[PDB]
């Protein structure tokens, strides 16, 4: 999309106020999307830890690499979402539902940064998919996503927002490889 403008920027970068989140629809998340934890595991973010860890004299390679190994882990490897059903796949089984929105939750997380969790609801008694999921993806107000991190539970909202520490994080299916480091090599 259009490069952000400064206020969206910071917003991206967890700075804004709750008066300005908005509402968003499923729609903004329509597309095929492949989860990064392959990539990960086949040793192609190297390069990005390798950046991290040299520009962070604070942290490791490992503290890097472990922090987003638990961050990217799922057996979800891909997610499909178009006409307001949710599909997940886990190996060679498909689950879906149709998903009802029940609004926005702005988390502030230690540092003093700020995200919003954008949340949805299976209500269809025959379906096997994950009762709440909730979707973050550094946006506050309507847009389409470039990636997003998805939080998953069959119990209540609330377990989801006390997830802080694992965040699968998918990317249009349609980017190669190189593309998707890419991306992530300027994040
Ligand atoms: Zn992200």
């Amino acid at each position: 999309g259009k490069p952000l403008t400064e206020v969206e920027q910071k917003a991206a970068n967890g700075v804004f106020d709750d008066a300005n989140v908005q509402n968003r629809t499923l729609s903004d998340w329509d597309g095929v999307w492949q989860s990064v934890y392959p990539l990960l595991q086949s040793g192609k973010l190297d390069p990005v830890f390798q950046k991290k860890a040299d520009a962070d004299k604070t942290k490791t390679f490992a503290e890097i690499k472990d922090y987003y190994h638990k961050g990217y882990a799922t057996d979800i490897e891909m997610i499909g979402i178009e006409d307001g059903i949710v599909e997940f796949h886990r190996n060679n089984e498909t689950t879906s539902c149709k998903y009802d929105y029940d609004g926005y939750k702005i988390l502030t997380y230690k540092s003093g940064k700020k995200g919003v969790r954008y949340l949805f609801e299976c209500k269809d008694p025959e379906s096997k998919a994950p009762k709440y999921i909730q979707f973050s993806d550094h946006i506050i107000a309507p847009r389409k996503s470039s990636h997003f991190h998805i939080f998953m539970g069959n119990d209540s909202q609330q377990s989801l927002l006390n997830e802080m520490e694992n965040w699968p994080t998918y990317y249009p299916y349609q980017l190669s490889s190189e593309e998707v480091v890419e991306e992530m090599m300027s994040h």
